[PDB]
């Protein structure tokens, strides 16, 4: 059960999350919970760790900038983090809020949430499952989601590669700064597109 | 004259380059020479340094991989360079061949050639002139070159930003590895697109 990792039941957790997140975002988290279970089954990852990590990945999405800055200082995190914003913070910093609120100490689940947005050059299969589940969950309808889903049915690594390439492409298209760890992920995984 | 920087006249140089480079590439170099002069006039950069740097920027485009690897070892350059290829090498390593062949020791011209492909987080106006001239020279006809030309008529910094964003976008679109120094340039200049 989820209580093997956190300080409350799944239902109690959902009730807490319904207070923290808008409807669309909680619906998304439920979608990632389901998608992570499916991917974990397919690729030999613990389905319970994957489900929980999926449900929790965006738990800190609505923390204020000020709250994130306080956490960077309190946990003496990479000071370069202050130069970024919610997109980077909600996973990379938000894990500390999740830990405080839920008594989540499982290193694998924490890592998968930590890097769910930006990836890393080295990712566990659990990390990859969450990173991909976030992109392909059933509520997503962006053009090309069908391609992502097809790739994810066949190769976890190729799905990471595809998502990362689309993210870098899109950020450059929009003229948004690209977190350097995102490029580490991109360069490590891009060979899978061949 | 060019002899103030290199060991031969401009005509002698053109004759040497016509032996090293295919026609299309030499035509390109002549185009960059002209475009760099125009940009240097516009943005207060020495027109002669810009012209020469522009003519020379792709001098090493046809060196073999083996030749580049030999240069990395001989000059004890960043060993990570061996993980890349001609796109990175012809500027970043090719400067040493240019120096050997032409007795080019001007630090500013060398730097502008060195980073003409990948940029840097900090670029001199001369570096920026070459980086942009390469992209907008009259023989180029890629879709969107008109936009690049318009931006370059107004802002050197915005032209660097635009070119860098299009390069990152394209590399991710194609599924090619992105040299990390390219991301340094991108992140440093992307604010100019606003
Ligand atoms: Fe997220
Ligand atoms: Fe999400
Ligand atoms: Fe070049
Ligand atoms: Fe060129």
């Amino acid at each position: 059960s989820y209580q093997d990792y956190i300080n409350c039941s799944r239902e109690a957790l959902l009730e807490k999350m319904a207070e923290l997140l808008p409807e669309k975002r909680l619906t998304h988290c439920l979608g990632v919970e389901r998608a992570a279970m499916e991917l974990a089954q397919r690729f030999g990852v613990d389905v319970e760790k994957a489900s929980l990590a999926g449900l929790l990945h965006d738990y800190a999405k609505k923390l204020s900038d000020q709250e994130f800055l306080v956490l960077i200082d309190r946990y003496q995190l990479d000071p370069d983090l202050k130069n970024w914003g919610n997109n980077v913070w909600h996973g990379m910093v938000g894990i500390y809020k999740i830990q405080e609120d839920l008594d989540l100490h499982d290193s694998e689940i924490l890592r998968a949430i930590e890097i769910h947005t930006v990836g890393a050059g080295q990712m566990t299969d659990l990390d990859k499952v969450i990173y991909v589940a976030d992109y392909i969950e059933h509520n997503r309808a962006f053009p090309g989601v069908d391609v992502a889903r097809e790739i994810a049915s066949l190769s976890l690594n190729k799905a990471v590669a595809y998502e990362t390439a689309r993210t870098v492409e899109y950020l450059a298209h929009q003229g948004f700064p690209i977190y350097p760890q995102t490029l580490e992920t991109y360069n490590a995984f891009v060979h899978y597109l061949k």
